[PDB]
């Protein structure tokens, strides 16, 4: 059950579920496993907010264990393409594609709360075909892995060699260690 | 009146006001007819303004995709296509079939023209799609792709047998989109 | 199913996309035919006739066919109501779906270029859908003949031609369907 | 279910005094039909009501609830068969107001009552043999009364699980007119 | 699908609730009983003087749920008329017979069975076992209620409730289970 | 908002009249909804009585205790009315209405007995241990003794038996004040 | 479940009972803690802060606990927002539920007389909820110590006392929870 609120607008009073009410504040929630359904809803929200004001910052709250790589890339490309800066805030956790999106927020505007944790490692499951008739072949997996490593090296400032070595490890960084690595700019 | 993110009500319906359609997930008759309905609605509301279809789809049923294809070509407005995430099979065919000059891909999206057997089989219990009809449809799909990409029929027929994804830049070079939005 | 919001005297209102097009006298006949969807189409035809008995109605058809008596409920309602019912095949029309396509108002039956049409009627459409109903062999043969007569009447083909061709479970292209008399025009 | 503006399509047609009896007959759909009939009577006890019937039949006492309500309310209840009417569906069709029972040209009508409609639908209810024979006779009497056939004829013919065409249903007295 | 009417929008049952009509339909259990109790209390508060009608088409069901309806019918100020359409069995039959004196009705092809099967008495919850002596107490209580409202003697009810046979509308009227067959 | 019996429902309309329905098994979900209605009613008017209609087989002890503590804490008097039955936690809450304002209808039944099932962990990772069960059983007995006027030894003996009391016997025992 | 409808000059507006209480700045933390309910609680906190950053917020807590990182999302949001967040235990609070109860604004943490509090954290709360995530032994130990430090800070107990007492999977009464520093007052 998602609670509702009633807010005054220029057009009169209107009812909102809590997430649509926070969308009016240019806040978007990326929560749970990443897949096409939820990634396309986030793409839709980013496009809508850009249409509403292309200059004002947008915030994505991230609490996600990661998930499907191409779904996460659709969010990534949309974040980069729209005119507004997209600020990222990790609460709870960001892993795999969740961590990649966190680290890809606008420079200076990536944040983690004190007890959140960040894991860059990309499990095989995120790369496999999600539809019954799609088999994702080894070379394409290797291309995607290098692509993700290059994106991380670029946004963190780490070298490519460093990202590719560290992404093999299946462990979490604390918010402070994630800030030190360049995955976020500030622990709030 | 009331607004939600997930079902000027839900986010998708608000963007439909902006002449934007989302083609997402597997293509089957249910979602293809919703897209046909959105296309016919937008043409009736304004037969002059462009329409955009965002495509993130692993493909699916061939006749359902052909329903979308025929509607796109038939209505008066130019239909622009944008690949986000991926486009495979019928999804790649539809991406390639947007209005000339108005087909786009985002930099990390991927495109695969290959059409698996599963798209051609009968979806209803009492329908059996026979081998000659499969070959006829595969050829028609190849000719549609040859026409919109500028590749020869022979090149399409050879390359569609491989089930590999192209990058967005490679898909532009192949003629499946006109521009990578970067 | 997306929504379309319009403002009015007393606030604003919301239609789903299908309801919005029903305002424009378009009906969607999509998916397998059964009693549930057939009665909804009958309800829409009756509503549009009562709203304006003079203006045409369009049914878009994308269907593999299905239950014969449910399709017959739609057929009789199309014939009975006052407005001309135009039909447009998008995707495919098989079995009862093809019969209803062919039964649109004369001159107003259409197919899109990549549409396909199959008149063949599989056994499954004729069998009992209810637990306590067993549809017997002679009734199947009788209904198969009634369907062939409807097709002969609307296509202009001989009953002998329809009976021969309906035994083959093969599709016609839009162009071949138009030449056969199943539609009047490829759009 | 499409909408018209704000009614769903069936509610919009209920405003025009049309009720849809569709699908298998059971207590749930019967009681919705009874409610609609009572509502329409209260709204206007003079104007005719129409019931569109497309149904394979079903539970006998649920059908009898509809039958008794059609007979009891003041408005004439016209019936129209679209698609098919079997078992209690056929009984209800034949029980519309005299002169106002219709069938469309390709509809079909079967008066036969399978054993399934008489059995207990609740777990703790067993419908016994003599009650079945009483109900079968009551249904036959209702059909003889509304069709004009003799009781003997109905009792013989109802044993066959065959459909009548719309024309043969009119000839038998199950409807007054085939509509074209 | 439950149709709607516009007058605001009402589903068909809420529209008829405005006309002080309640539908008791299907098997009786706590869920549906408490909804009927709420409708009775709502109608009493809206107008404690005007009659209420309950239409009953029910195979019966859980005894204590039915007793919740019975007690509420007796307690509220309005007369509660009952009308049997289709059938009334077990607790449904009891509730039909318990409408206000002179205002209990059956339609001509309605049927009524007072018999109470064992299933209505057993515990519906996981941790409740309804014991034999409590079943016997409740069976006697139901028989006393029927005797009071029908005018039959207690042992006449006890004899006839043992048989799981239906009464026609005419025979239910003759027995005192309703006052009138509406023709 | 549209109106139904089952948008604006019948229970919501009655909440406007300060009536709350406690119906069915007691668990966290329904108990938290009752706490919410109690807090809402107290904020709307802290002086007017509230009524809880109780028809319940009982259920989870800590869920019932959430309702109990909220009834005692809020300012309004909470009247309780048993319809159908009240067992276990349902009987405890009935017995805990405002003094003088606890009621039973003539055919309702009340069983104070607390089955083991109400005390066990409801979450997968919670094991409720034996000494905590004994502590809770004693607390519930103390609550019943206080509200009924019976001795603790009387409650402790009687709660062992999984038998129902009639409305008249519940009133005589002090579980309600009046049979209506 | 239930609705509250309020009349206005432009007709009627409707809430469910929880949304109506949200209007009074009360949030309900009920049932097992997981990402779904935790993100709903985070959103409610951020909304109430944006609506009025000065006024207190109350969380009613009736929970057997649950997923540790979901509860940590709520914890961090409670500490970050400007308003004081009061906590009230009704029923019970265990594991993450007990931690969040203890984490309300100093002096504004309450328990009702028959509620019970269990700080113990079962293994199940630390394990991966996602199919592709295995939460490893060293991360579990790190999270366990962090929870003990959070509890020590808010209760006033030493780290050693928390670490010893959290191993036992027993409940504290409301009065014992108050004496331990887990709430400030039994209401
Ligand atoms: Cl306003
Ligand atoms: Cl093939
Ligand atoms: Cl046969
Ligand atoms: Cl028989
Ligand atoms: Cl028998
Ligand atoms: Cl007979
Ligand atoms: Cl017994
Ligand atoms: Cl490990």
């Amino acid at each position: 059950l998602v609670p509702m609120v009633v807010e005054q607008t220029s057009r009169g009073e209107r009812a909102y579920d809590i997430y649509s009410r926070l969308l009016k504040e240019r806040l978007i929630f990326l929560v749970g496993p990443i897949d096409d359904h939820m990634a396309n809803v986030i793409v839709a929200q980013l496009l809508f907010l850009e249409a509403d004001n292309p200059e004002k910052d947008i915030s994505i709250y991230i609490n996600s264990p990661g998930g499907v790589v191409t779904a996460g890339m659709a969010i990534y490309d949309t974040m980069q393409y729209i005119k507004p800066d997209v600020s990222t805030i990790c609460v709870g956790q960001a892993a795999s594609m969740g961590a990649l999106l966190l680290a890809s927020g606008a420079a200076g505007k990536r944040y983690a709360l004190p007890n959140s944790r960040v894991m860059i490692h990309q499990p095989l499951g995120g790369f496999q075909g999600q539809a019954t008739d799609i088999d994702i072949h080894a070379r394409e997996i290797l291309t995607l892995r290098s692509r993700l490593n290059e994106i991380l090296a670029k946004h963190t400032g780490q070298s490519l060699e460093t990202i590719a070595r560290d992404t093999e490890r299946d462990n979490f960084k604390s918010a402070v260690d994630a800030q030190a690595y360049g995955l976020v700019d500030q622990v709030l």
